[PDB]
């Protein structure tokens, strides 16, 4: 993945159907873990928690489906690559 080149702005906006999805919150609440505001990737505690609910699965893939691109999202000091983070969210609860 692409670790080191930044999203253009316009990233932040791709993410905006995000809010018209139930799951967004049903996971956020569930885990403690949030993508709006993003807060980075999962922290253990979190991720164990979003593996048991079935809505952080219908979240990731919601993601997916809005084609992040490979980049890395800086919000502050929050960075991540969204593109990764959903790719490899399955098999990181295996
Ligand atoms: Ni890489």
């Amino acid at each position: 993945w692409e670790e080191t080149k930044e999203c253009a702005f316009t990233e932040f906006f791709k993410l905006a159907p995000l809010a018209s999805n139930p799951a967004l919150s049903v996971c956020q609440d569930a885990s403690g873990w949030q993508m709006l505001p993003p807060a980075g990737y999962p922290t253990p505690e979190q991720l164990k928690l979003m593996c048991g609910t079935a809505e952080c699965f219908t979240l990731i893939d919601a993601i997916k489906a809005l084609n992040p691109n490979d980049c890395i999202l800086v919000f502050g000091d929050v960075r991540l690559n969204v593109k990764k983070l959903v790719t490899e969210f399955e098999p990181s609860c295996f």
